[PDB]
């Protein structure tokens, strides 16, 4: 699969997969911000299953990779700053195994 999608800042946006099998996911981002970080902005990744236990989660996330093993999951993004910034561009590829 892959999505690309804008992220306004201070929002947060999220991929849930419902599938009852045991798979390996595995994944890859990019986070791409013209503004060089104005305003302080940054982004979060965190991966969730449906008990909230963290699966994968980055701080300060730009680009890289990510993998776990479940069976329902959320990946979601969020970023944080301070006064009006364009909306960053997210990509984001997973497959599963």
């Amino acid at each position: 699969g892959s999505i690309s999608f804008h992220l306004p800042v201070n929002s947060r946006k999220c991929l849930r997969e419902e599938i009852h099998k045991d798979l390996l996911v595995t994944g890859a981002y990019e986070i791409t911000d013209q503004s060089g970080g104005a305003g302080g902005l940054r982004t979060h990744l965190k991966i969730t299953d449906s008990a909230g236990h963290i699966l994968y989660a980055k701080e300060d996330a730009t680009k890289g990779k990510f993998a776990f093993t479940t069976d329902m999951f959320e990946v979601c993004f969020e970023s944080k700053g301070t006064g009006r910034i364009p909306d960053q561009l997210v990509i984001l590829d997973m497959k599963h195994g």
